[PDB]
């Protein structure tokens, strides 16, 4: 479906401001000024590091532009020059990890459980589209509005987040939808701890042996045993025994109908 992805001319958008840079590239806050339409759209522009053929890039960009789910970021446009520039709608509240750290004192049980539902819905859609994320984390969930979050940075792989990866991904480089469930459990742990680092102070070289010994991320103080058991099942060695994203939508949606029963916050 070629119409889903806009191939942007360099004149159609302007990098107004830097939002942040990392190893993979620089993200800008900018304006989309489409040719012959008399509007100015605020957008985010990620310029990847200058590195892979144009046809291969566009083929993956077409997949990113074809997602149609309220909790999955959609690629609005792309510009192919010396670099690859990805254009999508601006998420003004930033990533969910920075958001919970900034607003920890003002976040209640309903907000946290609703986020777990929306993230599970976005992942279930990615699984139904036969897409594996391979990097699900609180940093890769963007906040459009405080109660509308979207998953991003999926399919960009086309160093390694050891502390978010399932054991079979660390030791065997196996990436499946059930390996995304492990990362989902860690993502939930980030939110329930209001943005704490998983396995803080432990080198990534030792994470595999820690998981082999049976140690997992500790129970966040606000989580009841029902919430923590669901997180613990996401970290099972047998990937087939971990919950599916479909079941994760159902359990957290029922918990969201009575949030104070499952999360104890001051
Ligand atoms: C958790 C910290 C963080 O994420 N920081 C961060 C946030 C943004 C950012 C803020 N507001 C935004 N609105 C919209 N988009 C972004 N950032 C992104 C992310 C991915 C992008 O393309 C990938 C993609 C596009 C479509 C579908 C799937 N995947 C784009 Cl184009 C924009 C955003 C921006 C930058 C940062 O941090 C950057 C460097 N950090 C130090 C890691
Ligand atoms: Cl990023
Ligand atoms: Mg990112």
């Amino acid at each position: 479906n070629q119409a889903l992805l806009r191939i942007l001319k360099e004149t159609e958008f302007k990098k107004i401001k830097v939002l942040g840079s990392g190893a993979f590239g620089t993200v800008y806050k900018g304006l989309w000024i489409p040719e012959g339409e008399k509007v100015k759209i605020p957008v985010a522009i990620k310029e990847l590091r200058e590195a892979k053929a144009n046809k291969e890039i566009l083929d993956e960009a077409y997949v990113m532009a074809s997602v149609d789910n309220p909790h999955v970021c959609r690629l609005l446009g792309i510009c192919l020059t010396s670099t690859v520039q990805l254009i999508m709608q601006l998420m003004p509240f930033g990533c969910l990890l920075d958001y919970v750290r900034e607003h920890k004192d003002n976040i209640g049980s309903q907000y946290l459980l609703n986020w777990c539902v929306q993230i599970a819905k976005g992942m279930n859609y990615l699984e139904d589209r036969r897409l594996v994320h391979r990097d699900l984390a609180a940093r890769n969930v963007l906040v459009k509005t405080p109660q509308h979050v979207k998953i991003t940075d999926f399919g960009l792989a086309k160093k390694v987040p050891i502390k978010w990866m399932a054991l079979e991904s660390i030791l065997h480089r196996i990436y499946t939808h059930q390996s995304d469930v492990w990362s989902y459990g860690v993502t939930v742990w980030e939110l329930m701890t209001f943005g704490s680092k998983p396995y803080d102070g432990i080198p990534a070289s030792e994470i595999s042996s820690i998981l082999e010994k049976g140690e997992r991320l500790p129970q966040p103080p606000i989580c009841t045993i029902d919430v923590y058991m669901i997180m613990r099942k996401c970290w099972m060695i047998d990937a087939d025994s971990r919950p599916k994203f479909r079941e994760l939508i159902i359990e957290f949606s029922k918990m969201a109908r009575d949030p104070q029963r499952y999360l104890v916050i001051q």
